[PDB]
């Protein structure tokens, strides 16, 4: 009943026992595995006792005094609300667990150092953008980056939600054409329809960085421009490849999602952005290789005049390195923040060893913890991994719109 | 049923195939173990046998004749009064095709109809057996021109032992355990080697000395047989600009013909059926070579390429490697040796998959296994969402005979 987790390359055994505190249901079932998928009244008060007991039990002070004043507090709370508060310590114990308990999350090694910016007191979306500029403003700390999370006010009955319309607080636009191709991300195609419908007048060039299109319970949402000064972007160019920063290459600074809910003991906050840094692949090779993002890999591999005709050449996989060298080296001279794949795995796999101590197991999504270029050269793609759902979490959830 | 989403088109298919997944995985809705390794009589064998029929009767598109009805109730009277049966040899031969078609974790699938199936069912010696290897090896071999072929030897039966290859392939490298610890040749072979020698073998000391089988005949100790220099087609790895990388010394066997998965068809198990195809590159150029624990050439290559090795941020490690697996390429193709890349083989998968919907429904397919070990997002696999689970006829993983 508790699986066996084998480190191929070490031949270590260990065995997740956390599995077992699984509170949700995953999508696979003893007839089909659905690992690789990308989306896969009284109950509020099961789940919210259930985190009061799992945050006293981690401080230490369960079954002891405060614990059962917590514990009438948030049943008299609901009782006379249908909802709960909970207190800021929570908030950022919640907080840190629902990071801590991301499968999909490599840079969790840093899980216990993350800056909670309570914003549960936020009105209108004038505040949410002044919250946001500060989240952004905090977390660059001109280039050394700080993870943090804002919170905004959960959803309540009958009240509507705020929402930030934009996956990520830093978004460039994707403009389609009469030629059908996109210019910009092609990612953030509908989000740019958006803006423009609301009211942004277009850029037109492949990095213009998005507006906030931000939500206030119930309001339509109100189109919001990021000052340039606190959007930190990273020219991109090769240590010798000079060539390179000719293409014009740029990416942001802040890996700052915003799209995610934040669930905290049967809580839900439909707006909580955080940001951590980014890890060098997620730009190199998934946000400029991808064919459906801004698909370079062919553009890169012409300038270092490779063989693009036979695949065997493998000029795919010389020039998706490049483009990774071009990405870490640019940070790099420029003090931003970045981690590349080999040091970012190396240390999840000190956190899945940190984890087995301090809880029994560590849920990990091995497909998206083993980088995109260059998988078995790092530790993780050698070790086996469980994949379920602990709460606090955070979840997708569907668009606004 | 599981709907399916290819995210670099936006395609959206669903697996109805899935729904007749026979054995079950290790998943449970509560926590999913898809990246594990090694995960895991009347009538039970009579529905195996009636549904494997029922597709080979489909695969002709004769199901519900006459021939079909009859050859159900010929394999239900044999099994009631023998409690087994034996397959046609045309079933044999689908049966093969399909364990492999089934095979999740090959990427390799897009050839699944092109198998030469051997019927050693009548062998009765590991003499026999040798032979019946050595008439793989060449088949598949055929000078570098290589065919995808599966020997079967006699199926499992009650009252007498099974036929098996020790082996996990049929060409592999000592793996000499040094006394310090480590090891001279191939780590994953240590196992095989050390029983090589208890076995009889005289050893070698170099670091790709080709292992013997050891063959085991029901009911009898395995017994070794050196296979003919000339019959293990060998390539010499050199890169096509690197001219010091020759020097390194490193070669590959042309033919991956692993020899100790069970064959399953129709509940009959077939404990000895070596089969083999050809190489993709990765296979070589990244796993086996640059595994820390295979021959862990990484560094060197990055050293004698002049890489900085003492930060990982220079990304020496990925350069090393998609060099090494340059080689391999060139190398092979240099030697007229079938190889395919990790790009072409992903590619081709893709169609397979395409092929597969419209065929079946659907695909079994595990994503870490299908994703290649280097470069995985910028292979078309990565991007696409695949169902896991068991279908029969399979090849399956059984304990290692001794
Ligand atoms: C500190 C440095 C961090 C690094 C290097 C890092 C790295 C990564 C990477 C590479 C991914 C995969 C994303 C993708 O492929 O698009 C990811 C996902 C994720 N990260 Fe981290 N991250 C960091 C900080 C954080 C923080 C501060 C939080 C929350 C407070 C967090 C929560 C998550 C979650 C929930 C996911 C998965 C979201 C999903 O299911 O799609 N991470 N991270
Ligand atoms: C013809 C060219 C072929 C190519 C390029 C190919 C490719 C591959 C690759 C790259 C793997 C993963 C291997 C690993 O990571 O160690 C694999 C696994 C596998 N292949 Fe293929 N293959 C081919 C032919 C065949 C044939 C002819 C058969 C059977 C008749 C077959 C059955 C399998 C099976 C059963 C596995 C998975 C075994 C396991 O569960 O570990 N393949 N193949
Ligand atoms: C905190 C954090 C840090 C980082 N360095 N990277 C991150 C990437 C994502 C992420 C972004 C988009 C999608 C869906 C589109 N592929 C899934 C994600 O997990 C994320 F949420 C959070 C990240
Ligand atoms: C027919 C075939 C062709 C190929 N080109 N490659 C293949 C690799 C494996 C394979 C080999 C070893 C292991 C376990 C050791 N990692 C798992 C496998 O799937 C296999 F069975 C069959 C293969
Ligand atoms: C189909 C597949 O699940 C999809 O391409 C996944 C694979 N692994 C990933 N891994 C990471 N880190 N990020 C991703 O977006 C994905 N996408
Ligand atoms: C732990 C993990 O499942 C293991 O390393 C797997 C991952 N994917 C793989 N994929 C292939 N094709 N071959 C392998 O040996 C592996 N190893
Ligand atoms: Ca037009
Ligand atoms: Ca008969
Ligand atoms: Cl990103
Ligand atoms: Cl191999
Ligand atoms: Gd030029
Ligand atoms: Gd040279
Ligand atoms: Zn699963």
């Amino acid at each position: 009943k508790f699986p066996r987790v084998k480190n191929w390359e070490v031949g270590s055994i260990t065995y997740d026992t956390l599995s077992a505190q699984a509170q949700q249901d995953g999508p696979c079932t003893p007839r089909r595995c659905l690992g690789s998928l990308v989306f896969p009244p009284e109950q509020l008060l099961s789940q919210a006792r259930d985190f009061i007991n799992q945050y006293y039990s981690s401080i230490k002070r369960s079954g002891s005094q405060a614990h059962e004043q917590r514990l009438q507090e948030v049943e008299a709370e609901v009782a006379a609300t249908g909802t709960y508060q909970l207190r800021e310590s929570e908030l950022v114990f919640g907080a840190k667990q629902a990071w801590r308990n991301a499968p999909r999350c490599v840079g969790r090694i840093q899980w216990g150092k993350l800056q909670v910016f309570d914003a549960r007191d936020c009105r209108s979306a004038q505040e949410m953008f002044t919250y946001i500029c500060n989240h952004i403003k905090y977390a660059t700390n001109r280039g050394n980056l700080r993870s943090a999370i804002t919170v905004f006010p959960q959803r309540c009955p009958g009240r509507g939600d705020f929402r930030i319309w934009n996956s990520q607080l830093v978004r460039y636009a994707g403009y389609r054409q009469q030629d059908g191709s996109v210019r910009g991300d092609p990612a953030n195609v509908e989000i740019t329809e958006l803006c423009i419908q609301h009211g942004w007048t277009p850029g037109n060039g492949r990095f213009d960085v998005l507006p906030l299109l931000l939500q206030a319970p119930d309001e339509p949402p109100e189109l919001f421009l990021l000052p340039p000064e606190l959007v930190l972007e990273v020219p991109l160019e090769h240590p010798t490849l000079e060539w390179f920063a000719a293409l014009g290459l740029r990416w942001y600074a802040l890996p700052a999602v915003s799209n995610m809910l934040l669930e905290i003991g049967g809580l839900e906050f439909p707006a909580a952005p955080f940001s951590g840094w980014y890890m060098s692949t997620e730009i190199g090779t998934r946000n400029l290789c991808d064919p459906h993002r801004y698909n370079i890999l062919e553009d890169v591999a012409v300038c270092m005049d490779l063989d693009t005709r036979t695949t065997s050449s493998l000029w795919k996989d010389k020039a998706a390195v490049e483009i990774n060298v071009a990405v870490l080296h640019s940070y790099q001279l420029a003090k931003v923040t970045i981690v590349d794949h080999h040091a970012a795995t190396a240390s999840f796999m000190k956190h899945l060893e940190n984890e087995q101590k301090a809880r029994g197991g560590c849920p990990a999504d091995w497909a998206w913890i083993v980088p995109p270029i260059s998988g078995s050269l790092t530790p993780v793609f050698h070790q086996e991994m469980v994949n379920y759902f602990l709460s606090p979490a955070f979840r997708y959830q569907p668009d606004p719109w």
